[PDB]
């Protein structure tokens, strides 16, 4: 019994950059999406993707520990994430750059309510990176984790627009 | 700076089981690859790809520590890797099933002699992992670990035939 | 004059085992599509893809004679099937298995009411075929032949859900 | 047990029109492939493709039952068929137009020499057509049927040039 | 700086003719679309692509200088045009046939209302070309050039359509 | 008579920048190809590719008046531009930057012994663009211009190595 996941979108991630600290951020739509906690109250963050950095203004941040984050103009992402029409929470692929790495990794994952639990690969800083389902739509943002395991906030459209 | 690399593609990767335990395999031409220890002294292995197991045949065992085993008529996998024409060794990506899991990583690596030394993720069994350039191009076959750097047989086409 | 027609997906085709026999099934969405009476009153049914079988659950039986079964979660088709958008009835491409065999044909076709009709190379049973419009988009699901002309009960985007 | 094949392109036919009749032809390289006795003892060939026809010139006619048309500069295919690197003739995907229509089957095959034979849906004929491995890789060129027995010439790369 | 766009599409063109002469058209949807002054009040028109010429039905003249024409059942394009959701006026890519050959040129755009500016890279016939966003959705179609100075009408779904 | 060609890819294009000027270059293997006076006598040239500026060094000078230049390890173009095996000089299109925009156009093409000449679009400065076949494939590489005139030298695969 093995996780053979697909639609798996390294080209989807960037990394976010501000004065706190950095974290992973993913193309979805025109946005840049990332965890509330690596934007705090910054109105402009840095981003960097194929080795250059950018300018991004901050675009919304809803009640849900989720940040939206305007694309460049001049960033041409090669890979964005869609979201799931029907999703299966019972699997996940998570993808995130940690410190100069990339790691991908399939896990088993469990909801509680509006929350997802699910084994990770490093104890490193993962904040904001997409949890996927089998087929590469994203599910989720991740959030934190207390060893290896990993926590994320659900993600559905609604959470795009006030 | 970061490991942005491409053409990742997990699903050129199978899993091969024998009574002694379990290893990763990748698709290459019309064969499967993986380390001379993943296969021991089986002459027939199992293949879980999607799924499904398959009976497959050893069909070559060179003086290096990689085995070549013939892909079962039946098993049309999704994706196959390449070898690199110009290898760059500097960087690597790394994908295998760690137990029921795909693990994908980056790292920065080192040549000495045969044997490609980088970053792993995991101390557990990624024996038979391909070892690939930023390109996504197969350069080596994991063979061991010593704690978290790994180390690779770097393979090239003349490897496959006697 | 030839029917030269686009986007034929053989992948999308499954072949929906019961107790009373064997038919086609298709992927679209979520779901397996077939005719009514391959399903006929059976709750679960098995589908062979790939050369691995699985045990499905009927979704939905509508008033049309078409059935919907949950897609297994652990089947990933290579690909799936999208409804027309403006149907160009006029011609078709139907894909079926019978027996052991893909069988893929073009054909003249005419709509009357919610019924498509066609002429058939063979007699063979095509229960539960897709029969799709010059671009490979859905427009049908082959239900029966009358001997050499074949009859397709028209699919629409509204008989997914009550 | 079914023959789930793969990479099956009817974009890479055309149909042969001269004095004598008519047959399939289909796009390799910069070639268009058919049987000698479709093109017999004509210079030039008219080539029908996506409702447009063509003057084409024959090529190159080896001792093999092959015939070789170079493509008309303004004839742009949509697609074209490889030949296969590990040729596994064992079963097969034959590709043809029929009168009007497009027919495409798959069957089990053998070698006897230079000819494979193959079971094929129709008594029609399918002069020129080619006859593909699982993979949509050209491994024959159709010759004849007796009964519903069709026999195919292997074709290899030193087939095309002298 | 440069203007580095993508997913440029030229076989998504065609050429128009009318008695009183020639225009661009592309393709989007089941519709061919142009200028309204490249139809003029003719109810059919020619099309010409790939090198086959066909009659073509004017459908529907909304009230902005747009014509949408039905695309030819046996026209089949190798590519289509799609609008955008969310469009960024300030950068275009401009595709169009002039005399034999085909231009595409970029240029920074300004938006007006239901008018687009920008610079064109010829002063000849450009009328009914796609005036495309950086990502090759249709924002526009080209009207006419005073100098090196086009203007377009901006395309909506609602234009389509009464 | 319209030039209708394919597989045009502006993604393979990037800017070569000198204290002496700049000019077109394009990704052909591991290599960026440009014309020699783009180069002239230094040894290490800036690149520019989607908004950033790398250091690259000048591989290797033959004869012919083309240039090679190693592609930066970080730098990792989304498409490259490949050699024809048929080539076809009959037309060809030709893809450059023209100060910040792209500009792409197809025309009839003339032979004198190892060079080409063409229409091009601009009197500014190409130096260096690829010139392709109706397929994509580089023909040439693009020297000067004068006037509405283009003049190229052709490349074979042996150029690329002493
Ligand atoms: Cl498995
Ligand atoms: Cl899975
Ligand atoms: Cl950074
Ligand atoms: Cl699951
Ligand atoms: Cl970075
Ligand atoms: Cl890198
Ligand atoms: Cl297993
Ligand atoms: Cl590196
Ligand atoms: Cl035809
Ligand atoms: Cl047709
Ligand atoms: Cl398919
Ligand atoms: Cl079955
Ligand atoms: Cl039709
Ligand atoms: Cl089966
Ligand atoms: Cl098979
Ligand atoms: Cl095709
Ligand atoms: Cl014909
Ligand atoms: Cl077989
Ligand atoms: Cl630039
Ligand atoms: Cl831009
Ligand atoms: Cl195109
Ligand atoms: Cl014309
Ligand atoms: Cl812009
Ligand atoms: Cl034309
Ligand atoms: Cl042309
Ligand atoms: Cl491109
Ligand atoms: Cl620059
Ligand atoms: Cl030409």
């Amino acid at each position: 019994k093995h996780h053979h996941h697909h639609h798996i979108k390294p080209g989807a991630l960037c990394v976010i950059d501000t004065p706190e600290g950095k974290g992973t951020g993913f193309f979805s739509g025109n946005d840049i999406v990332t965890a509330a906690h690596v934007v705090g109250n910054n109105t402009f963050v840095n981003v960097c993707y194929e080795g250059l950095m950018y300018e991004a203004k901050v675009r919304y941040m809803p009640e849900k520990d989720i940040a939206f984050i305007t694309c460049p103009g001049d960033l041409h992402p090669t890979a964005r994430l869609k979201l799931s029409k029907n999703p299966d929470y019972s699997c996940v692929t998570v993808m995130a750059y940690v410190n100069e790495d990339l790691v991908v990794s399939t896990a088993a994952a469990m909801v509680y309510g509006n929350t997802l639990s699910y084994a990770v690969r490093t104890q490193d800083g993962m904040s904001g990176a997409p949890v996927c389902d089998k087929y590469c739509r994203v599910l989720a943002v991740h959030q934190t984790n207390t060893g290896y395991t990993g926590g994320a906030v659900i993600i559905d459209p609604t959470d795009f627009h006030p």
